[PDB]
């Protein structure tokens, strides 16, 4: 029926396009997702070159205001470190917020540095230098990592601060989820900060990391979920999840973000993009947590429903769900 397009971030792209599938076959409804990253994605709503855009990192709700956009959360990821370290597995190494930050820094530029094996005892480190990799493009993810870096690391917030694209210290630039999971897979002794399904769909190693209670632990749905236990969506939608406090609490962990307009010049392409990340919230629980990706509180869900029915109008004032 509905024939839909959709652009920005790569960090929720693999259960989007799975929904989409999920969701084709089931009502016929086609929906294209382009995954050009978070800051080409609000560009593009705001341009209205799409039918709705996605971004990891929220919009102020001043801006929100001014550009007449509407935003609300979908799912809850989380950022891994993938690394290419000889007789490195998988979660066999572990780092923590401070030496993370110092690796981005340049200023730790070898596996077998002593911080490192201080966090590592036992494990054999390489006497091989740290082929930093982090994004090119306008990244969600990008501000998801830098403003966990700027929480544990001092003198990263300092010099680098965070944001969508911040001046790097050093490091090769990738282009989305995808380019960095493709470098990191081609450079030995790299590292590379990526949602947790890319490390996953390609067989990359991660690390394991130090959570704000200091203990270690595991990317997982349920280490990802655990950052927004206790959390309050009712003020606002732009919920920061990074170093959160708790057992076993995922410490780069952040929900991402739909773009609308507020007034939609086409009613039914608007009321189908409801209608589609409707289903995601009602449907699309068991293939978002087989891409490990954790769901909303359905509190939050129905208020996002509440919110849609008196935000979203058509050209002539009139609701579009």
């Amino acid at each position: 029926e509905a024939s839909l397009t959709g652009a920005g971030a790569t960090f929720p792209a693999p259960v989007y396009a799975k929904w989409a599938d999920s969701y084709q076959k089931e009502t016929g409804n086609k929906i294209n997702y382009q995954g050009i990253g978070s800051s080409g994605g609000v560009k593009q709503i705001i341009a209205n070159t799409v039918d709705f855009g996605a971004s990891d990192a929220p919009l102020t709700d001043e801006k929100l205001a001014t550009e007449g956009l509407f935003q609300f959360p979908t799912v809850i990821g989380g950022v891994v470190l993938a690394v290419n370290i000889p007789g490195i597995k998988s979660g066999e190494l572990t780092l923590d917020g401070k030496t993370l930050g110092d690796i981005y820094l340049g200023t730790v530029k070898k596996w077998n540095d002593p911080a490192i094996v201080k966090l590592n005892p036992g494990v054999k480190l390489p006497d091989q230098n740290i082929a930093v990799v982090r994004r090119a493009d306008g990244s969600g993810t990008s501000f998801v990592f830098t403003s966990y870096l700027a929480k544990v690391n001092a003198e990263w917030k300092e010099k680098v601060g965070a944001g969508s694209t911040v001046n790097w210290p050093t490091g090769l630039g990738g282009k989305g989820n995808d380019g960095i999971a493709a470098f990191v897979q081609r450079l030995p002794g790299s590292i590379g900060y990526v949602e947790y399904a890319y490390a996953k769909q390609n067989n990359l190693a991660y690390t394991k990391l130090i959570s704000a209670d200091g203990k270690p632990v595991s990317p997982t749905e349920h280490s990802f979920s655990s950052a927004a236990k206790g959390v309050d969506w009712s003020k606002s939608f732009a919920q920061d999840l990074t170093n959160q406090k708790g057992d076993d609490v995922w410490p780069i962990t952040s929900t991402t973000f739909i773009l609308v307009h507020k007034e939609q010049k086409n009613a039914a392409n608007g009321t189908e993009v409801l209608k589609f990340f409707d289903w995601g919230y009602t449907h699309g629980a068991k293939q978002a947590n087989e891409l490990d990706y954790a769901t909303l509180p359905a509190e939050v869900v129905e208020q996002v429903r509440a919110a849609w029915k008196t935000q979203i109008k058509d050209s002539s004032g009139k609701p579009i769900f």
